[PDB]
């Protein structure tokens, strides 16, 4: 059980990490969209790893080395703690991209 945590603790840091500078693209409210990355979180790792666990169906993927969804969990810790971000998502739509990827990588 404390293997377990530290092997899904690792996997999640080591997804996180690789891609902590990736732009990805999230909804404006106007129109468009803007972009976004781990990096512009200004949280240090060991929180956005937290974060993340607090993402439904995160734990289980780490725990199996799954590929973890990046963009939904870049969207989803950054509306829970990002204000920047807040205000720039278009949240209707955010909500619908989140759960259609949670939605794919739930999938055997």
């Amino acid at each position: 059980n404390e293997e377990d945590d530290l092997s899904v603790e690792a996997e999640i840091a080591h997804q996180i990490a690789e891609s902590f500078s990736k732009k990805y693209k999230f909804p404006s409210r106007s129109s468009g969209i803007f972009l976004y990355n781990f990096e512009q979180l200004k949280m240090n790792l060991d929180d956005i790893v937290k974060e993340a666990k607090n993402v439904p169906g995160v734990t289980r993927l780490a725990h199996d080395g799954s590929k973890l969804p990046l963009r939904c969990v870049l969207g989803w810790v950054a509306l829970a703690n990002s204000k920047k971000f807040q205000l720039l998502v278009e949240a209707n739509k955010l909500n619908k991209i989140m759960q259609d990827d949670l939605n794919r990588y739930a999938s055997s």
